[PDB]
């Protein structure tokens, strides 16, 4: 049994993050047979970001972006895009120049219209905001801050809504699995924009966690005060990163272990709805180059072998489905 036909049966979505251009890897057959025997939604990794799908200010390409949404329909996988609104990876044309206000707010608002129109009923849920929290607890200084102020992420919700009233829009962030400064933030920020009739109808936590796990009792209560806001949740770029030394099969059960938990949790708050790994093989990931010193985070080994992991959360799976 596969890890969506199990996801199916709880009414759920199991899925990854494609890497670019995967349909012409030297091992794009594999790559694309473990994918679409074991998910049912996709995020492309980077393709459907700015610097791709917007290089030029008067010039949009979909041609990638639209390669992998051809491949989720053609295997039955819903989609989820990423991201609408970052601080990072942003073209020339947009670092390179010095903004004011109103020629902000109108570049962002033809950027999320023009994308979101693009693909509307075909992306089912949007990472509209990605990351705009410090890891102090305030807004991040990022240039649509800078330049205009709190608002840009109210009215990033207001127009991706206009041009898809069916998506759904969520905040996506890091490190905000736990109550913490940060999370407390994001929660005041959400229920202060709901309150105002804003179009959050969901949030992300990436889920880039490492073996030693989160503190599960902080995470079950946090997943609590965010579903009463009246929000679906949604895990989106998870990995747990282990050391690239020491006892690789310790490394590995502590793994298996932590994504065992991580399932149990998050399967027992029906306001989750879907988990995704931030890939899926550990020759594809972009950890190593993040977190030195660290990788093999995810699923499959480098020759696409199930882990330990991959067994555990399976059984998880299982005994939910059995229990129901």
């Amino acid at each position: 049994v596969s890890l969506r036909e199990l996801a199916e049966k709880l009414n759920i979505y199991i899925g990854f993050a494609a890497i670019n251009n995967f349909w012409s890897l030297s091992d794009a057959e594999k790559y694309m047979e473990v994918a679409r025997r074991e998910f049912n939604i996709l995020t492309p990794e980077n393709q459907m970001k700015w610097d791709t799908i917007h290089p030029e200010r008067d010039r949009y390409n979909f041609t990638p972006a639209e390669k992998h949404v051809e491949f989720a329909e053609e295997n039955d996988m819903i989609v989820h895009g990423h991201t609408l609104v970052w601080h990072n990876q942003l073209p020339g044309w947009i670092t390179g120049r010095e903004w004011t206000k109103e020629e902000l707010l109108n570049v962002l608002e033809d950027h999320i219209k023009t994308v979101v129109s693009h693909f509307k009923g075909r992306v089912k849920i949007w990472d509209v905001v990605n990351e705009a929290v410090s890891d102090s607890g305030t807004y991040r200084e990022s240039v649509w801050y800078k330049t205009i102020g709190p608002e840009y992420i109210e009215k990033a919700f207001r127009w991706a809504k206009e041009a898809d009233p069916d998506a759904i829009l969520i905040y996506n962030d890091y490190s905000i699995e736990e109550i913490n400064a940060k999370s407390n933030f994001v929660y005041n920020m959400i229920k202060e924009l709901k309150e105002k009739g804003v179009p959050v109808d969901g949030i992300g936590f990436q889920m880039h966690i490492d073996y030693r796990g989160l503190n599960y009792d902080s995470f079950r209560r946090n997943l609590e005060r965010f579903a009463k806001l009246g929000l679906q949740i949604y895990i989106t770029e998870m990995d747990v990163r282990i050391p690239l030394s020491g006892s690789e099969e310790y490394y590995l059960k502590k793994q298996a272990e932590v994504c065992a938990k991580i399932f149990d949790i998050c399967l027992d708050n029906p306001a989750v709805k879907a988990i995704q790994f931030w890939g899926f093989t550990d020759k594809y990931s972009w950890v190593p180059g993040f977190f030195k010193g660290y990788g093999k985070a995810l699923l499959f080994d480098e020759n696409y072998n199930p882990k330990p992991c991959y067994y555990a959360i399976k059984e998880v799976l299982e005994k939910k489905i059995e229990e129901r």
